[PDB]
């Protein structure tokens, strides 16, 4: 379009942008090639999140081709060494998007992406922990290719005092070690170990559940499921129309994490949310000192504010882990659950009152201050899953 496209440009770069940005790849599902790469260089030299979006919808519209490739890898590699937040994570779902594109560049590309991260294992660290975990989620067989240096470098890097790189390498150590399990072990409970040995706490206590989880899904799947919240016999149409190193390890994970959630209990809200995430997952593998330690830290983040949300979802966690020692809190979560209730975040609440039920006759006798709070699709949906089980 030209004019009217540098227009629409500068529209864009100057809600209304994301609906621009629809509409430009709306345009370019249809749809010279000088032209596109002379916008795509006004809109990157202009401000860049416009530019990051352009540049993405483009490629992953038009399709991956030589040319572009090269063009914009430039273009990439300029952006990654220095730039704003935010921008960051998106120009690293950019280059996800390219990297899953499918070209033969991409092994190429991917693997520049994975030295220099390398090298550099904070604008820097972040980048590169980011397209790590981008890398990793999308293209598993490249993302093995270096181990023994991830590992090796990912240990030192992690347990430097800064948040958002333990945010995501932990996130990248999950993939990782998905990867691995499906498809080591030694040296990273090793390295967890001697760094637990307050920053050091939630580190060790995530790698730690990593390998608990792994081994038990069963007490992700009910987080995972909670996270989301025809017939064979049909006769079709008679014209078709056209178309063992984590459970003998996972004992020294819960004693581990059932100590430093008794020692950081308040101590530097972000090790409270880690700790109140991992230890229903860890009672859930292996439930009574353990489950003494884990139900003073959940008990008391429960009646604080701030973590009320976590801490009654991992109390339905080990409510449905522990059936017989947990009815003793029952009256101490019921309280706390009538006290909260009024007030009106509930509609967690709501959830964790499912799993709970996930049963007894003063279920009814509940029933009229859940209604009186009010309409919510959790609740909706609470009352029709408590319907199914029960």
């Amino acid at each position: 379009s030209n004019v009217s496209v540098l227009q629409q440009f500068a529209s864009g770069l100057k809600r209304a942008k994301a609906a621009k940005e629809l509409q430009h790849y709306v345009t370019m599902e249809l749809r010279s090639t000088r032209f596109y790469d002379q916008l795509n260089h006004h809109i990157f030299e202009l401000e860049r999140k416009g530019g990051i979006l352009a540049i993405a919808s483009l490629i992953g519209v038009e399709g991956g081709n030589a040319t572009r490739i090269g063009r914009f890898a430039n273009y990439l590699r300029n952006l990654l060494p220095s730039n704003d937040p935010v921008v960051m994570e998106m120009a690293s779902k950019a280059i996800g998007r390219l990297a899953m594109a499918g070209d033969t560049f991409t092994a190429e590309y991917v693997e520049f992406e994975v030295k220099r991260a390398l090298e550099w294992l904070e604008g820097r660290r972040h980048a590169a922990v980011l397209v790590l975990r981008e890398l990793a989620i999308s293209v598993p067989t490249f993302f093995f290719q270096q181990v023994q240096p991830f590992f090796d470098n990912i240990f030192v890097a992690v347990w430097d005092p800064k948040q958002a790189i333990r945010e995501g390498a932990v996130a990248a150590l999950r993939a990782c070690l998905i990867l691995t399990t499906q498809r080591w072990y030694r040296h990273t409970f090793e390295e967890a170990e001697k760094g637990f040995d307050d920053d050091r706490i939630h580190g060790a206590l995530l790698i730690l559940n990593e390998l608990v989880r792994i081994s038990s899904m069963e007490g992700e799947r009910l987080r995972e499921e909670m996270e989301e919240i025809m017939g064979f016999g049909t006769k079709p149409r008679h014209i078709t129309p056209f178309t063992l190193v984590e459970s003998r390890c996972c004992r020294d994970l819960m004693e581990e994490k059932f100590d430093q959630v008794c020692q950081w209990v308040l101590k530097c809200s972000l090790i409270q949310m880690t700790i109140l995430n991992l230890l229903p997952r860890l009672a859930a593998f292996r439930p009574t000192q353990y489950l003494q330690d884990t139900m003073n830290h959940v008990l008391s983040c429960v009646k604080k504010e701030k973590e009320r949300t976590a801490a009654f979802q991992a109390l339905g966690l080990l409510s449905v882990a522990v059936r017989s020692e947990f009815k003793v809190y029952l009256p101490r979560v019921l309280d706390i659950i009538r006290a909260a209730l009024p007030p009106k975040v509930d509609a967690t609440v709501f959830t964790c009152i499912s799993m709970l039920a996930r049963i007894q006759q003063d279920i009814k006798e509940l029933l009229e201050p859940m209604l009186a709070v009010g309409l919510s699709p959790a609740l909706t949906a609470v009352l029709y899953d408590l319907s199914r089980q029960i």
